């Protein structure tokens, strides 16, 4: 019985393996910046078209100015707030890790310590996931700043456009 | 006795699992920059309003 | 290559598309990360039911 | 037990990595806020809503 318990195949591995999570990142980076026109990357393609549609300014130039200033201030504040709350979460994560090491001392059988090792491995995987999420947040922050700059330049181009035909009238 | 010590379930795992630490990062990033007005991310929304209040000269 | 006006239009298109591409890549990657979290939680759910030593290894 | 201890140690270093990322984001946010305050001061000096001027006496 014990030999059967030690040897053989248990099927773990081929466990949650069909979830194609590699499809959420670009396949190749040559064509990542040609995705909007079609081809390249299609998950972003649709998103890019939606974003470019939503980043075009409408209304009077004064409304454009107020919107841009609000975006800038809100972006800075959002960056700060996200950082602060994430740091609180990180401290709680440290407390959890310390608790898991407290459980390590009381382990008695071999099965118990092996389960604890796999639990700590899962905990490491969770911290890895948070690291990836933070990288993604930083990229989004950079993209938001670039978009605000693009809106500023669109407003500037609209004011100084040579296609304008008006001027004050003498009356 | 040794077989019992090797086999079975010990309950580790489901150990410190209810601590929802994923709530300290945004759920989705589409609405992360709409959080100040309401919606988006509620936890940072209270913080954003405080920060914007405190950054006015 | 081409006229200077074509150069201007190409450069502006590249700038806008680059910003949008950055944003879209970030958003989709975050969705993948949240699904990745769900998978990790599932693997820890499997740990609670492990019986033999070979299974947990 | 030593393997699980070293695994916990790795988890701690992971946590420090996340904390450093968070510190870098906060640094960037602080620089952005300082720039925003500078521009608020600049706008206040050059605002077209101002109505004063020196008086000849």
């Amino acid at each position: 019985r014990m030999y059967e318990a030690v040897t053989g195949g248990r099927g773990l591995g081929d466990l949650m393996r069909n979830a194609q999570l590699r499809e959420y990142l670009p396949d190749d980076l040559r064509t990542v910046y040609d995705s909007a026109n079609g081809g390249g990357y299609s998950g972003i393609s649709g998103s890019i078209n939606d974003i470019l549609r939503d980043e075009r300014l409408n209304g009077s130039v004064a409304d454009m100015r107020r919107s841009i200033e609000e975006r800038s201030r809100t972006a800075a504040a959002t960056d700060k707030a996200v950082g602060l709350r994430a740091y609180e979460g990180a401290q709680q994560r440290l407390a959890q890790i310390e608790g898991l090491m407290d459980e390590i001392s009381r382990t008695q059988d071999q099965k118990a310590i092996e389960e604890l090792q796999a639990r700590i491995a899962g905990e490491q995987a969770a911290i890895q996931n948070e690291t990836t999420k933070l990288q993604m947040i930083a990229q989004l922050r950079q993209a938001e700043q670039a978009l605000i700059s693009e809106q500023r330049r669109e407003r500037n181009m609209r004011i100084l456009s040579s296609g304008n035909q008006g001027m004050p009238t003498i009356q």
